[PDB]
């Protein structure tokens, strides 16, 4: 079972007596520290809150275990026993903490302040920055939120100037990444990370987490659709790709299915199976079950354009009202292999180019999507800014020589609306002048309790692009 | 509680209706998979997945009903498969009827040759097969974690040897930082074992947990670390106060070895006027067994450590190794532990040696780049099927894609062997039957719900040792 004495780095378990003595407060914040990627959208926290820090989370069993574990790590006894003590025996193992923190799915911009971290007993000084690992963890999901965000918007501006409208729009990147993530945790947190933006997951981990931790009036947040996968077409034997083809759109004849076409030879597939033996069985389907053909490898996007062309040839295309070219509404693609960010850039840029429209193709991403991410790409990041010790308030931070990027905030932080509408972090205790309004953010957790939290619902809300809105 | 029939890719859920009828055994095999450097991995974490998701009894009526219940929402559609999965709680209690063959945990073995298989033992139960491919196929992560803390583990060995003429303190020259940096605390855990196959150093608690769990060690525990201040213990003191902070922190732990960042304003200011004057007297006083590691923590991660010991160099006395190479007083030793991945790793070491500084000299501690920056086609871990039987044929087969040929997978029955010359080759075809490459190197780790061999994590370690430590 999970010990909250053995979630932190080991170092920060000497932290104890190393502050000044006399110091009866800790306040901390976290940024995505400024330096693409000008927004960032803040989502995961009330995971972690709920999971991990809420409640009675020290009991005797806990410390004794965690004292047995550091003595032989530390190979001898530095363990802070007593703090833990205290924290059991006054409240009841509930953390004196107090967490404020932004509305999860907002969209700040880097530099500011998106949660703050303070201890509630003087005695517990030591508290806040033990918990700093634990908490930096929602790097991940704000980093896939962020990321899979900045993915729709470039399959908006390009499905708007082919299509003229955003159907379809929420489920044009759909979550490969079960597979290709490092965890089943990680599993669960990154895709409900990536159902901020979409609806589209083959990551069924995500379900349950949203439905455990945040909540939808729907059934469920997210949706997919029957296909086959490798094994499915070359169990047949190499020479009944035809064969198995046929058996799949005929079992889900009508239901959307998606079929990977590439075990053998795209190209192939495409033009002599589907579009000669086989296209009586799909000129035939409900524009409610389109068949979705699956490349797989190649270059994505010759591969995309070429299958395109292929099709083209094959079946009746349209020219829609923009003057691009559709395919059957029976006819789909979808493009899920060596897709990031980049590369589905460069794909709807070469497809509008050679005159398709985005309505043709969805993608699917994996790696790229839930585990090509880390934390210094938004650089997500934890410090110190405000100490009391003797009784007096000091305002502190790092600024190191060879590095202004890693400069950090002084004093005690709030969050504002500027006379733009836009946001601005103040330091140095400046928004109790009270000149820029009320402090935006909210108290979240407050000594073992979470005090305000939002469903996916509303979350989903926050984090809308503007097209959208 | 976990349901393992929710731990899969959703379209799994609709294949059982898509392989070819009459047939009763689906067989596929797991590879990091060549490419047209990482020759070798690690195989490490299937036996931590086997026992936490795979053994015993996974199957319950209620999880059944749990998984319909949820499949009708996400697919707007009753594709389930009730019966397969009732078949399964009825007939084995809930174990899943499987049997998984793997070389042994710890073993390094070159790209491109069969790691483990999965097949089928009951004819009902084709579709079990890869249903668990998602959860089986995550072991791509331990695997390359270890991987790749051994392949920095090499680069250590090569130029700690060069410069200093031993391999003295090699397991402890990469420590584990990463405990923030990584996606979520699973993933903590098991990335922080996959390094304690390579080092003794660790601040990711977790991961000793996870291996006294799931492999368990003679010594008390896997890993180790010592105190060591942050950003926030010194700055707290106030900007004024930083060699305050800095004598409170070496007089605290006066005893043991310690670590202190100190770049927080200016670490070029730090080294040499503050530990380098104001404080020199509390450093060289210091034992052999508890030196003082100064830990810079911004700047180019080579040029900042070569100015660094050019700092010291001329603040303490430096002395010359018998290998030419220069070393700081037993009492002051540095670590690097911002910006540090296998590239930079390999860049520092070698501008160290350019400048004539031993390795002895310097530590290393990695975050995201030892545990987060990875991902599943460094390696090109992949599972696929090799083998069927249909109508009681059994077929050889694999996908050969037109244009990549690195995408090809292997056919048949799989088995791996020792070469004459002693080393790896994966038999296809089930030519290993013909018995003529000597004995499987593959054995059954779990069958039908049990975990059936298991490994420590000391023999682990002794199978992924480097040929430089056994010479
Ligand atoms: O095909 C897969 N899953 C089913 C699927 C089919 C079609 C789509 S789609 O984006 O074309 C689509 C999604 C949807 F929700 C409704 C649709 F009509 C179409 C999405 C997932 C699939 C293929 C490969 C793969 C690798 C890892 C996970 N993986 C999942
Ligand atoms: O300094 C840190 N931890 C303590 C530490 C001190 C010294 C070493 S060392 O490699 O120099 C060393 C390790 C050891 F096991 C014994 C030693 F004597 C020295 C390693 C970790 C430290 C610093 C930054 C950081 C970020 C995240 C986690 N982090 C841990």
């Amino acid at each position: 079972e999970f010990n909250i004495l053995l979630a932190t780095d080991s170092y920060k378990v000497t932290h104890y007596k190393q502050y000044p003595p006399n110091t009866s407060k800790v306040y901390s914040y976290f940024e995505c520290r400024e330096k693409k990627y000008e927004e960032t959208v803040f989502y995961g926290l009330q995971y972690i809150l709920n999971k991990y820090l809420k409640g009675k989370v020290v009991t005797k069993e806990k410390i004794q275990e965690a004292k047995d574990v550091y003595k032989e790590h530390f190979q001898d006894d530095v363990f802070n026993e007593k703090g833990w003590n205290y924290i059991l025996e006054k409240y009841d193992g509930h953390l004196p903490i107090e967490i404020k923190a932004v509305p999860e799915g907002f969209v700040i911009p880097r530099g500011n302040v998106l949660f703050t971290v303070e201890n509630t007993d003087p005695e517990c000084y030591w508290l806040t920055n033990w918990i700093e690992t634990i908490l930096v963890q929602s790097w991940y999901p704000i980093t896939v939120a962020t990321n899979s965000r900045e993915q729709k918007k470039i399959l908006a501006k390009y499905l708007l100037e082919t299509s003229g409208n955003l159907d379809g729009l929420e489920y044009k990147l759909h979550d490969f990444g079960y597979r290709g993530v490092s965890s089943q945790e990680t599993a669960g947190i990154g895709a409900s990370a990536h159902l901020v933006n979409f609806k589209g997951t083959d990551t069924v981990a995500g379900l349950a987490l949203i439905k455990k931790y945040y909540g939808t009036k729907d059934p469920v947040p997210g949706y997919s659709v029957p296909a086959a996968e490798h094994s499915t077409i070359t169990a047949w034997g190499k020479d009944h790709e035809k064969d198995a083809f046929e058996h799949i759109v005929t079992q889900f004849s009508s239901v959307p299915v998606s079929v990977v076409s590439d075990s053998y030879d795209i190209y192939n597939a495409c033009e002599k199976i589907w579009g000669e033996d086989l296209r009586h069985l799909i000129v035939s389907r409900s524009t409610q079950a389109p068949l979705i053909i699956r490349p797989d490898s190649g270059n994505p996007l010759d591969t995309v354009l070429k299958v395109l062309e292929i099709l083209g040839k094959k079946f009746p295309v349209t020219e829609n009202s923009k003057g691009y070219k559709l395919l059957p509404p029976y006819l789909r693609v979808i493009q899920g292999d060596g897709v990031d960010i980049n590369t589905l850039q460069e794909i709807v840029e070469g497809m509008k180019q050679k005159m398709w429209s985005i309505e043709n193709i969805a993608f699917g991403s994996g790696g790229g999507l839930l585990q090509k991410l880390t934390r210094d790409l938004l650089n997500c990041s934890f410090k110190c800014s405000y100490v009391v010790t003797n009784g007096l308030g000091i305002n502190v931070f790092k600024d190191p020589v060879a590095d202004p990027n890693k400069r950090s905030k002084k004093g005690r932080l709030s969050l504002h609306r500027t006379p733009a509408g836009n946001f601005v972090t103040l330091e140095e205790g400046k928004g109790d002048l009270e000149e820029y309004g009320q402090d935006l953010l909210h108290t979240v957790f407050k000594n073992g309790k979470v005090t305000k939290s939002y469903s996916f619902d509303e979350i989903r809300k926050n984090a809308q692009l503007n097209i959208e809105l």
